[PDB]
Order: C-alpha cells, then structure tokens, then sequence
RNA sequence: GGGGCUCGCUGGGGAUACUGCGGGCCUUGGGACCGGGAGAGGCCGGGGGUACCCCCGGGGUAGGGGUGAAAUCCUAUAAUCCCG
C-alpha cells in the first residue's frame, strides 16, 4: 500500500437486470479490477427464484461484506 | 275520300342565333419570367456516433441459456459478467 490520503475507496457498482435473472457486480472506481461477482442463481435452487426481488437483495448481500 | 308510313335520295330560293369552316381581333384558361421561401423529393461525394456481433489482453469463478414447467443447447484451456 502506497500512502492513501482521503481514507474512504469508492466501487461503482454496475447492476445488470434482466427478467430472467439479476447480476450484481461491484468493481473498483476505474473498473480495471473485480473484487466480487454475485448473481441470483447461486442465492437459489430454481429458475422461477432466479429473478425476483430477494434473490436481488441476497446476491447484493454477499458481495457486500 | 283524307292522312301517315323505312322513310336513308335530289333541285331551287331564303334566314345567319347556334355549330363547322375561313379571316381578324383580346387576355379570364393554359404556358412562360423575376425575386423572396420551406421541405424525410432524387442522385453523387464527404463525414460521426449508437447499439449488436466478432477477435485480442487483463480482471474475475460455477454458471449461464432457455420455460408455464422443461429439454436440446452456451460455459471449465474459463462462459456470463467487468475493464482496456
């Protein structure tokens, strides 16, 4: 680690949302590195449960820790 | 005895609105010109960006695709995804 004056990092976080499935994907500011990549069917068992809204909040769980 | 008759013909005289024809004359129609003017009219040359795809490097793992459910099919020499 080389100095950090500001002490707060900043991750755009691009939210792909599709019908048939939600990914959320957080990056660093410039985008040239992943941290974490988490979708709603891994949250799940199913593919009716693979959209919906508590898939999209469980999947922006993980990542989020 | 009187009339009409397909009734498609002809000769002579007469009228001159209309029509024909001939001549003359005029701008209401038409055409024509000049100047201002809008538009996804046509053609030609030039040039920018979107998004989709593809290909290459990096980052990043267990899926994704698809449906009412599913399967065939995409992905593990790495897909989707993100960055260049």
């Amino acid at each position: 680690q080389v100095n950090i004056k500001k002490k707060e990092k900043w991750g755009i976080a691009h939210i792909y949302s599709s019908f048939n499935n939600t990914i959320i994907h957080i990056t660093d500011i410039t985008g040239a590195e992943t941290i974490s990549r988490w979708s709603g069917g891994m949250v799940v068992k199913a593919d009716r449960d693979e959209p919906s809204p508590y898939a999209a909040m469980l999947a922006a769980r993980r990542a989020a820790e």
